[PDB]
């Protein structure tokens, strides 16, 4: 597909099964998720950003379906306005930023 | 141009002739940066980060210059820790997002 930029890159991802709306973000470098329980094999991370910190519990290795494809990727659960998809679920699902 | 985003898509953008670096950020809706002082009108407001609010100043009519391309846009200034330029200036280059 191709996002114009007119409109929030939000989609809907399935991460481990369960439906979630996240911002496609090329400036997160990691990718952070608010209320999905993942388990009970987690690292706890802490990630700054504009205003301030952020403290996330990480998961590796999890099945994620978005546009039509299924990747296996570490995702980050915590305390997030919005759900975001970083740069290394985006690496790994061959999208890119053109002009 | 044609970012991958195994590296974090960094530019340089010369605001009213000042240059600076600014990471393209998809997921923004407005732009931000660090340092510069300008005159054209501005407003004071606040904005929330994915960790915080911060305080800002707010210019209007702002000419900048990225990727040889030249554009009269809204900016804001203030102490924030990564310059970034929104949706707003990237959907006036025409950039996108493609799969
Ligand atoms: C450039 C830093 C970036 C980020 C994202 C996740 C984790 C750390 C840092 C970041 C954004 O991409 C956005 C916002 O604030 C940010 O700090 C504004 C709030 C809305 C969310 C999307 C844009």
């Amino acid at each position: 597909p191709q996002f114009s930029l007119w409109k929030r890159p939000v989609v809907t991802a399935y991460i481990e099964g369960q439906p979630v709306e996240v911002l496609l973000d090329t400036g997160a470098d990691d990718s952070i998720v608010a209320g999905i329980e993942l388990g009970n094999n987690y690292s706890p991370k802490i990630v700054g950003g504009i205003g301030g910190f952020i403290n996330t519990l990480e998961y590796k290795n999890v099945e994620i379906e978005v546009l039509n494809k299924k990747v296996r990727a570490t995702i980050m659960t915590g305390d997030t306005p919005i759900n975001i998809f970083g740069r290394n679920i985006l690496t790994a699902l061959g999208m890119s930023l053109n002009l």
